[PDB]
C-alpha cells in the first residue's frame, strides 16, 4: 500500500502534472488564436497548418516520400 | 507569388506558430519528466494518467457512471 | 520508375484497398445503429461502449490494473 | 439490479456490437495483408496509404490546395 510519504508523493505528482497540463491548454489556445487571425486576414489556416506539419519533418526523408508520391500517382492519373 | 505584405505576415505566422510549438513541447517534457520521476519512485505512470483523467469529472458523475457499468456488467455475468 | 506490370499492380493495389475501406465503413455505420437502438431504449451508450472496451482487454492485466487505481484513488480520496 | 428484460436484452447489444467488431477486424486483417502484398513487390507502403488518402478528396481542389502551399513555402524561402 502507500504510507505516508508516499501517499504524499503522489498528491505532489498530480497537482504537478495538473498544472502543466493547465499551462499546456493555454498554449494550445493561443496557438488557435494565432490561425484565427491568419484566417481574418485571408490565410488558408488548412494550408497554414501543412506548411507547419512539413517544417517538423526531415527534409531528407520529406522530400524522398514526395518523389515516391509523384511517382504512384502519375502512373495512375492522379497528378 | 504573394506580394510584400503577404509575404511578410505569413513569415510572421509560422515563425509565431512554430514558437508556441516549442514551448508546448517544454511543457509536455516536463509532463514526462514528473512520469519518469515518478517511475524511479515506485509509481505506475499509466494509473497516474489514468488518476489525472478521472480527476477531470466530478467524483458524483463519476461514481454514478461507474454504478451503471456494475449493474451492466453483472447482468452479463 | 513503374513499368506496364508495376503499374497495373499500383491501380489493383488501390482499388482493392479501397473497395474494402468502404466495406469497413459499412460495418463502423452498423455498430452505430446497433448503439443508436439501445439509446433509443433507454441504454448509457458510453456505458456500453466501455463494457465492450473491458471485455476487450486481458482479464488478468485488467483486474490488476483496477487494482492499483483503486489505491491511488483512496489515497488522495476520490474513491 | 436490472429485470429479465433488460438483462436479455443487454446481452443481445454487446454479442452484436462484439461481432461487428470482429467482421471489421477481419477486414482490417484484409488491408493488413493487401498491404504486406504490396511491400512484396517492392511498393512503399506509407505512401500508398497517403495515395489512398489522396484520392478520398476530388483532382481539382487537390491541386489547387497545393497551388496555395507552393505558394505559401516560396513566400518563405
Amino acid at each position: 500500500v502507500l504510507n505516508s510519504t508516499a501517499q504524499g508523493q503522489l498528491k505532489s505528482i498530480i497537482e504537478r502534472v495538473e498544472r502543466l497540463e493547465v499551462e499546456k491548454a493555454e498554449i494550445m489556445e493561443q496557438i488557435k488564436e494565432v490561425y484565427a487571425e491568419a484566417k481574418g486576414n485571408g490565410f488558408d489556416v488548412k494550408v497554414l497548418k501543412k506548411v507547419v506539419r512539413i517544417r517538423k519533418q526531415d527534409r531528407a526523408k520529406r522530400q524522398e516520400e514526395d518523389a515516391i508520391l509523384d511517382l504512384y500517382l502519375s502512373a495512375i492519373g492522379e497528378i
